[PDB]
């Protein structure tokens, strides 16, 4: 379609300007995120028996909820924890692509099957079924500056004013409040209850009767007696609103006359619902909002939806309430993609320079300049119309593409700049004869190259989604580079190019430019003679080429492997895990020592440390802690030393001091729960009915035997927690019956006093909140305190607890686990220094075989899937290698000449590898996509030399040895031009400092190092490749001069 | 009709045509919602709203017939059960309530079958004895000893105001406010003023735009970018057809 | 037989609070009547799958269902997905005068 | 003149059609028994019929 658009400048122009307008809209309306949602969907079911043991929550909630789960689709595996915190959490994980929303329902269909089988006390609390990624999105702090309000206030303020709104905004898959909304809190004094001869059961009943809201009808309600006039609602009791109101509840009238009100036997206080989570922002008291992301958001959009929901709340706050921002995986995602665009522009201005150096014409140089954005713009469109987000990966794809785009433009212009310099034909005429001479080459080029890019869109699992983002972002660029190549660039070629008199090579004019063209035209002549001479000598190089291959392969297997490189994300976290029981306090001591370091030893880099006692990645408990640490701005942290890789390092080495405490500082996985990096996840299973202790032992014995292989397995450990002393209390029933006490009265006063009991709601300032009765903490801190509580037999005599109870210590677990319905214990660990994941497993699959009868195993999470280079990918290239070979055979009409091109592939790959090995860099996703592009570009470079070579045989009658070099000298400039353009073009990426560099450097160095070797070796080896493939294959031929049809 | 029905004493009555479709009658004014953003309770929102309504009427030139869509507080019969005296007399607070709410409000007891179909059973007071304030005293309930005790013994009634249509918008208490955009002035402006008037309100009380006001419409907002590009788009294909940057203008 | 406060403070509130992490929700808009009625009206974006939108609403309703009063759970809470204006109204009268 | 006519012309969305069927609202004070409303509903029902 060129010489129609060559005759219609404007009708071309229109096409471009429509793709510009198209993509321009598509840029605006398209989602902006870091990566595509590559997480399996992670539906989750969260229960909580208040005051329960880990067995009493597993055996009464978790089990009856896993059993009623079935006939639920695509379910890959179910994975429940159960805590002596009184928590369950069952985590059904569905295939990729699974409709998250259907997956969410089916889960609950089968939950209600089970709901009237859970205890009354658990159904009250409210089971919850979400569908959400594990890692947080942002954490929003809330502190008080004006000093007026404690942490229990701040929590509550937000709890009852800020979270309810936030939780309802779309995208938010789960909000964890750091702290708790308030709760009328009746703290029971047991000594006083006994004096007045009353039990928590009386107190619980009293609340229920007096803090109730009753329904009681209407005056003149339907149906009325005929001729009724008035119709009014009747009101009876209405919920209590205040400490004072609860305070004066009546428990009993003495037959004295005396009155005994609730305040007489309990401190009444607005207090926490629960009291385990306590937060601190730079050590100042704080609460906040720990927010997740519903399977398959939706860009920054969800965090964007917030300050909307938040900034509507900033005017109605009380005195000194100040929101703060301690953790934000958003400013990174914004300052990541934005610093890519920057390099796109740079890559544009450079190319223009490199265009201008060679072709010295301020207009000519504007052609390929104009050509790029048009195509780029156009791509975001095709992307939009397919369903791909403007993401980190895609944006690189775009910068890479410049090469496989910019190239196309040059050739079109250059070859005309050539043709005009060689025949004398005016711009309009010259480009006709030019474009009908390279036409079918450029189309074929888009096919043999998409035969390397496309198969990458297929496919394997979590890693596969990432490649796709590239395949379709690159090929899009390509075909549009080709459409543009046949409509805009030629159109522009005929109209825009200034005429070049027959045989004017710019050798004799001006200062610098005149010099350049003098040294270049010389150089290409030294270049031709150099090739002409080595054609003489049947590849001594041929040997040297196989040497290059041999060495390529060594470098390849010598290079270590990776997936995606950890980036500094301006924000990381520190783990804190104590022994047991290990009170809240002991952990706080620890959290301080950590908070101290970041603030004393590490001021320079740390901005803020939102730290939180009683919450753990893993879960809930006095024994756990976690600190979200926010650094200062990238630019104010120059140097390795001041990046996170160093900071976490330097910290974790320091925290090793701490006595009796696991503490680790660690960078963020690089995204989502997309950290399938870092080892494995071996799960053990009680496949018979073996019970708890035996799995402990089995696991002890596996752990113990895994340590005895330091050479292919290391730091093999359980992810859980170990059995800690529990206080078993045996109620001697007989003696209780004998004494005349209800076993219902007993239990309720035990569990009430010690565990606490949600009695019934009340209203606190226009909001419904809970009422929890519990023992004042003085009388529930110690073993001998059991005896202090009394309860009331039928006769009326209060009886001590020691009468009918006998206590005793006993071991047991605070994190009973279950995998796929069966009891299990989870086992993490790494793959020894030089050995892979695959092998480290093989051994673990054997070691677990020498275990006792009953105990078996399975691979969950990161171990279920596996990854990339080692497994499958090689069938992708392998067919891609065949696929390319077909379209080459196509273009050339040869079963031999295609080889001439393919054999360039290993000439960039040698460089790609060198630059990679010589920079500590790894074989990672980015490298590969770079590698491809590199094999792409090199293919093109060869393809055209060969192509041209052929035409001078199939149109003239010039022996290969004659036509090949006559070709090579014809092609060399454009090869250098596209190459020097792109080598410089990417230079920005292989320099980048701070924020996203991890990627940009990967994308960059591999490409540049690859691109340089590639284009200096192909420039000599291709003309060999051709002649050798040309002379080896064929039979009645000339090697000399034929001529003429 | 509506002109005729205006006769009726003590009664809002309106005859109105159907919106022209669905709930696709985003025509006819706005839907301003007010919000108790602090913990201000009911009475104060009433007042805040009274004070907004009162101030909106004082601008007949860019806002008209500004009104609440709800209903106003009507006398309710609050009954206080003196618990002590009830305990003193020996009556269960469960027995009391159940006979109050039963007799006056009615209680779904349990289903029965009526000709092959399950239907409900509701117990309630015959209407003669639940029509009037002094009727409260007629109901008796049974203490532990066995003596039936009157209601006046342990209950003290009294009148009190309160709402028959407590509202809430987005989880928070609210009161809804309808009204039109004055004769010559748009929706957009009539709002702007309402966004200002609501700013001079008391501390705690805020606002938001629901329903028809959330979206906005057409000519005034965006459409002009549609034609504007459409004007450029056409101009391109004309240039295309003619091969001219000028002749397309023709 | 409830008041407007006793339905709002005992049903409406405990049902709006248990609503969250429900997608595309534009705004929630509850009335509560001294008739003994609640009515919470979650309104979703345009194009939203009405059928998914219907479920998510109730996922979070049962979170709340054993927290409403006994007498309300009996009566049966109901969650529909439906336009406001009627489609048709079908009358039924008795001509032969036999039935009230 | 085109432009004057344009800004001079009022705006609408879709025009009310006669749909062979419309409705009439009825809202009383309070409490305002069922009866009082029926009286009202009659007066309305009367007009359409008389
Ligand atoms: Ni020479």
């Amino acid at each position: 379609m060129p010489n129609f658009f060559i005759d219609r400048p404007i009708f071309a122009w229109v096409i471009a300007i429509i793709i510009m307008l198209a993509g321009g809209l598509a840029i605006l309306k398209l989602p902006v995120a870091q990566y595509p949602t590559i997480a399996p969907p992670a539906v989750t079911i969260s229960a909580s028996y208040p005051g329960a043991d880990a067995k009493t929550v597993q055996d009464t909630v978790t089990q009856v909820i896993e059993q009623n789960m079935n006939g639920i689709d695509n379910l890959m595996y179910m994975s429940s924890n159960s805590d002596s915190t009184g928590t369950v959490q069952i985590t059904l994980t569905f295939e990729s692509g699974t409709d998250a929303d259907i997956a969410q329902v089916q889960v609950q269909n089968k939950l209600q099957l089970a709901m009237p089988l859970l205890p009354q006390e658990v159904q009250q609390q409210g089971v919850s079924v979400e569908k959400s990624s594990s890692s947080f999105l942002m954490v929003v702090g809330v502190i008080n500056t004006d000093g007026t309000m404690t942490q229990e206030d701040i929590s509550d303020y937000v709890a009852a004013n800020m979270k309810d709104a936030i939780s309802r905004t779309s995208g938010v898959g789960d909000v964890q409040l750091f702290g708790s909304q308030y709760a009328m809190r009746i703290w029971m004094n047991p000594n006083e209850l006994n004096k007045f001869q009353l039990t928590p059961v009386d107190v619980i009943t009293a609340i229920k009767a007096q803090n109730a809201q009753v329904a009681a009808g209407q005056l003149g309600g339907t149906p009325p007696v005929k001729g009724q006039q008035l119709n009014a609602s009747i009101i009876a009791q209405t919920r209590l609103t205040s400490t004072e109101e609860f305070g004066k509840i009546l428990l009993k009238v003495n037959q004295d006359g005396s009155r005994v009100l609730l305040r007489d036997v309990a401190k009444i206080e607005l207090g926490g619902e629960n009291y385990d989570i306590i937060a601190e922002f730079n050590g100042q008291p704080a609460s906040g909002l720990g927010i997740k992301l519903a399977t398959g958001a939706n860009a920054l959009d969800t965090a964007a939806a917030i300050r909307a929901e938040l900034a509507k709340m900033e005017p109605f706050f009380p005195s000194g309430l100040k929101i703060v921002y301690p953790y934000d995986t958003t400013p990174f995602v914004k300052i990541s993609i934005h610093e890519v665009v920057k390099t796109l522009v740079e890559a544009i201005i450079l190319v223009f320079l490199v265009m201008y150096l060679f072709l010295q014409n301020f207009r000519a140089t504007l052609i390929p300049t104009i050509a790029v954005p048009v195509v780029l713009l156009g791509t975001f469109a095709v992307l939009a119309a397919f369903g791909f987000s403007i993401n980190t990966l895609t944006m690189f794809g775009m910068v890479l593409a410049i090469g496989l785009l910019v190239d196309d433009a040059i050739v079109v212009v250059e070859n005309v700049e050539r043709v005009m310099a060689e025949e004398g034909l005016p711009p309009k005429e010259a480009t006709r004869k030019s474009m009908g001479q390279i036409q079918g080459a450029l189309v074929g080029i888009a096919m043999v190259l998409s035969a390397v890019f496309v198969p990458m869109a297929f496919f394997g699992g979590s890693t596969g989604a990432i490649y796709r983002q590239f395949s379709i972002t690159i090929v899009s660029a390509m075909a549009l580079s080709v459409l543009v190549a046949l409509i805009l660039t030629p159109a522009l070629c005929a109209t825009m190019l200034k005429p070049i008199a027959k045989g004017d090579h710019g050798e004799g004019k001006k200062g610098f430019f005149g010099w350049f063209n003098r040294m270049f035209e010389k150089s290409t002549h030294h270049y031709t003679d150099s090739v002409g001479g080595i054609l003489r000598s049947t590849g001594r190089y041929l040997v040297l080429y196989l040497i290059i291959v041999v060495g390529m392969a060594y470098l390849f297997v010598r290079l270590p492997s990776s997936f995606l490189p950890d980036e500094d994300q301006g924000v990381f976290m520190t783990m804190v895990q104590l022994p047991a029981g290990a009170t809240q306090e002991r952990t706080q001591k620890v959290l301080n020592e950590v908070t101290h370091y970041y603030l004393t030893k590490e001021k320079n880099n740390v901005e803020s440390v939102f730290a939180v006692n009683g919450f753990g990645f893993a879960g809930r408990g006095q024994n756990t802690g976690i600190a979200f640490v926010s650094l200062k701005d990238w630019a104010d942290r120059p140097g390795e030393e001041n990046k996170v890789e160093a900071i976490t390092m330097r910290a974790t080495r320091a925290f090793s001091q701490i006595k009796d405490a696991m503490v680790f500082a660690f960078n963020l996985p690089a995204i989502v729960e997309l950290g399938t990096a870092t080892g494995f996840d071996f799960e053990l299973i009680d496949q018979a009915g073996l019970g708890h202790e035996k799995l402990t032992q089995a696991r002890n014995q596996l752990l113990a035997e895994a340590a005895k292989h330091p050479d292919m397995l290391t730091s093999v450990r359980p992810n859980g927690l170990e059995d800690t002393p529990q206080f078993k209390i045996d109620i001697d029933q007989e003696k209780a019956q004998a004494l005349g006490v209800s076993i219902n009265d007993i239990n309720t006063t035990l569990g009430a006093a010690w565990g606490g009991s949600y009695v019934n709601d009340f209203i606190d300032r226009g909001r419904v909140k809970k009422v929890y009765v519990m023992s004042e903490a003085k009388y529930r801190m110690l073993p001998d305190d059991i005896g202090d509580w009394y309860v009331r037999a039928a006769d009326g005599q209060m009886v001590p607890f020691s009468a009918f109870s006998s206590s005793r210590w006993e071991y047991g677990s605070p994190r009973l686990e279950r995998y796929n319905g069966l009891p299990s214990m989870e086992i993490l660990g790494q793959a020894a220094p030089g050995k892979s994941t695959g092998e480290a497993m093989e051994l673990m699959e054997q070691l677990a075989s020498k275990l006792p009868t009953g105990v078996g195993y399975d691979w969950t999470g990161m171990s279920y899937q596996e990854r990339l280079s080692g497994n499958q990918a090689p069938s992708l290239y392998a067919i891609s290698l065949i696929v390319v070979f077909l379209c080459l055979a196509a273009l050339y009409e040869s079963w031999s000449i295609p080889f001439s091109v393919m054999l360039v592939v290993p000439l960039g790959v040698i460089g790609a590898l060198l630059a990679a090995t010589f920079r500590g860099l790894t074989n990672d996703v980015y490298f590969q996509v770079g590698l491809l592009t590199t094999i792409g570009l090199s293919a093109k470079n060869a393809i055209l030399i060969v192509e041209f070579a052929k035409d001078l045989m199939d149109k003239e009658g010039k022996g290969l040895i004659e036509a090949t070099l006559d070709a090579v000298r014809m092609r060399l400039r454009p090869i250098l031009m596209t190459s020097l353009a792109f080598i410089l073009g990417v230079m920005p990426l292989v320099i980048s400092t701070g924020a996203g560099s991890g990627a940009q450097n990967a994308v960059g160095t591999g490409v540049m190092g690859g691109m340089v070797t590639a284009t200096v070796l192909a420039i000599f080896f291709v003309p060999v490749f051709f002649v050798v493939v040309r002379r080896r294959f064929s039979r009645k031929n000339e090697d000399i001069e034929h001529s003429h049809t």
